[PDB]
């Protein structure tokens, strides 16, 4: 199953990094797995419901903390081909005092990087840069 | 299935891109397809109550994931039709620092396209232009 | 049942526009006629329980996505017959830098329509005028 | 149970509004007896799950809906009495730049009334006076 | 059960008003007796689930409600004996801008009383007094 | 089992002051023997479903009421043995305008206690001191 | 299952201290010890429902109350060979008057350290680090 996550993984475009996609692949081999299992050993009459709540709360609990994470990720995912966000192009994210300008010099799943005009190396995370105003100039 | 949700989103305009409408229309399908075969697995004998667990958890946490692309494309459909938002219209969204001024020029389902007064190109989140104090000029 | 579900939004004052009224009574239907025949599909022994979480997993998610327009829908509900914010009034939503100054010449279910001394138009959110503090001149 | 509802809530205190009264009355009533109801018919025989589901749903989005609403009526209910907030009374809601200065002249179930120094109306949500520096003069 | 919940408020010290205390008590005794009711019913054979999960939502949105009383009155609780908090105190609540200053004149369940150098009296919630730098001079 | 609880908090560091270890073990050992009670009675057949619903609601309730003070009580437990935060060290909390400074002098479960250069006693939230910038000089 | 654990964590890399990794295997193994003792239970006839009724509400008030604990967590374990936050890196975290400039000394799994111009040392937490603009000079 690990094969079949990898290969719908990468067609879908969902996760792009090779080592992720096994990390995710493994992962979720194993899920499925665990609940095919469960509701085989529910069938045949064991009581799955003490281990049903102690896997949900502990699944909730990870995927609590994971928040920014996967908010990121899934802004990352998002913001792919925005046709404004390209190498090169000079952005301007934030208004007001919380402003933030440079040109694009690479694109991240975590960051979006920008080369200040000091030549400093800004990180600015793709939940940011999803709620906010983008100034393309 | 596939074309029956394609025609229903087609139909009541909630989905209006192609590409997107088929992702959706195939989504939709295989989500119905997937509950009615639990359906039947769970009325033969077998106990669906961990993949119904597993498969609970796996869509809460994409769904709390997509929060602000689900909250961006709401916002995108409801506010269509405004009358107010136009191309070539000059709106200026916000009030106080945090103030954006353009003139209208495109809209996408993820953000609002305006023009400034040196040229650059405004990228307001249409979540933003929803809870926002929108000022036509 | 659609001509039940007008009537009752008709008489209670809940939904004004016809259109939208139309859809609500739709929406009402079929929703009340689902619930129906799932639960008499779960009487004659079908296992709805996979059915009813897809359902109810959807509709959380529908519902969590339109938030902000329950939110300015509920908030135009109870604004209606203020006393206060009528055509013709010199209204004044907020307080510090976050304020918003106008005389009120149209209502909406979605906005509050302000007409500035430079007569541009202003519009200000149902939820933004419920949370703040109104000042009648 | 209309009348039970009606003296209840009248000798508790809770509502004071009559028409409010009655239409609390009337809601509570009805949702009383659509309980028992469902309870007879599960009783019965008749899988009540899939309505149950379908109508916490709907009172959940209601609910949540209603938010502001209910926040305000219960700030209205707590604040009752509180011997600072009479009718003529000099006070001063807030901290800071976002300060609210007047005379009380009226209380209402949504807002707090107060009279400037200019002469205009101030419309005070109990649920900001609740959480704030009220400053009696 | 009523002589009993209050007879167990009053040890525990958690309320002190005798006539909060005894609406406390009141409800606390209705309440369990209404548990204990439905569980005999229940066990029976009624369906108890419809009345179960209608009084669910219904003390649910109560609860979410009454969420500010409830932190309020927690906080009023947990700041009790702070030996900085005493009759006579000159205490500074807050950094910043929003700065409040006076002496401590009385405390309540719902606010904390301070007289300010003009003669103002200040009503400082307990859930801002607790979520916040104070200052003993 | 207060005992046990009791010889576990102790051991663990969680709780370290004798009133609150006493409370703590009470509390626990009664939470244990209810659970134990509704388990066994629910096994000879007595419907738990409204005993576990009313007392869920009210827990749920409960922990929600004193969330400040179940994060100020983790956050001290957390911040232990900062090597930082120690008697005499020069401290200061915060950015910007919200900013703290003092010499520590004492520390709570429930506030940091610092000592500013006029003399004056500031008590810095636990919760307040985790989520800043503290500063050592 | 405690080697087992502390195999898992160690391979895995998300615990590295070996305290910590000793004691989230103690916990992890006494979680799953207790989930199949509750599951063999519920197998020969005992009623688990009370009792796992109240191992979810004590787990999740647990996690809630931890919740800003487990964010920093999760973010310094994100945060690892960032390439950017490296010793004597001179980086710099916020934008506007928030912001916070130093050269880092030293990474833990709470704080991040920095060294200011003054000398003073600075500890920001990893979340803080996470949902900022860091600016590498």
């Amino acid at each position: 199953m690990k094969r079949f996550f990898n290969r719908f993984y990468l067609d879908t475009g969902i996760i792009a990094d090779p080592s992720q996609r096994s990390l995710a692949s493994r992962v979720s081999a194993f899920l499925v797995q665990g609940a095919v299992a469960f509701s085989l050993l529910g069938t045949i009459g064991v009581d799955t419901s003490p281990l049903i709540a102690a896997a949900g709360v502990t699944g909730a609990t990870i995927g609590f903390a994971c928040k920014d994470f996967g908010t990121n990720f899934v802004a990352s995912i998002v913001l792919s081909g925005q046709q404004s966000i390209r190498t090169g192009n000079l952005v301007c994210i934030g208004t007001g005092l919380n402003v933030v300008k440079g040109k694009v010099v690479d694109w991240d799943t975590r960051y979006l990087y920008l080369r200040s005009s000091e030549g400093h190396l800004l990180h600015v995370p793709n939940n940011m840069v999803l709620n906010s105003v983008v100034t393309w100039e």
